[PDB]
């Protein structure tokens, strides 16, 4: 669909078989995810954001449904106060910015 | 123009008569800039990002050109790592996102 930015652009997500809120997130590389229940290994991985760096768990192949489309890729999980689905994922459901 | 999302969608944006690169930020609901000079009074305040706090000066009613588009409003100096524009000055431009 088309989203203008007048309030945050949020969307419904499935992951890992609980329904979730997340923002669409073109300055972030990565997705990144609070602290939730998913399956299997996972490596220590560092971020960077505004204010410091946190500590995150990433796990690599997860399927996540965002806005109905399926896509599969890496989710960090850790201390974010939002969830994030970064740039790795929107390519992957064809997402562009457009002015 | 329409941009995907494979690389940083990064423009260049005219600043107080400086050149600048910055982020095309959908998530984020703030212009925050790194340290510069700019002209003007400016009252102090704090944004919560990733890693925790910053505490930034807010410039009101500053003029900047992003990719050949002007736009006037609310920008935060401060210590970021990148230059933001965020939604309050995407939706000026008019930028959408699309999937
Ligand atoms: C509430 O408004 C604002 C919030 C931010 C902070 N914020 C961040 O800390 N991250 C960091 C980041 C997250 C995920 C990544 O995958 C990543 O990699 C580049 C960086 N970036 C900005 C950034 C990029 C590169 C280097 C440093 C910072 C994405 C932003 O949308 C936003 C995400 C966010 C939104 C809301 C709550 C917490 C985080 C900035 C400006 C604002 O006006």
């Amino acid at each position: 669909p088309q989203i203008t930015l007048w309030q945050r652009p949020l969307v419904t997500i499935k992951i890992g078989g609980q329904l979730k809120e997340a923002l669409l997130d073109t300055g972030a590389d990565d997705t990144v995810l609070e602290e939730m229940n998913l399956p299997g290994r996972w490596k220590p991985k560092m971020i960077g954001g505004i204010g410091g760096f946190i500590k995150v768990r990433q796990y690599d192949q997860i399927l996540i449904e965002i806005c109905g489309h399926k896509a599969i890729g890496t989710v960090l999980v850790g201390p974010t106060p939002v969830n994030i689905i970064g740039r790795n994922l929107l390519t992957q459901i064809g997402c562009t910015l457009n002015f």
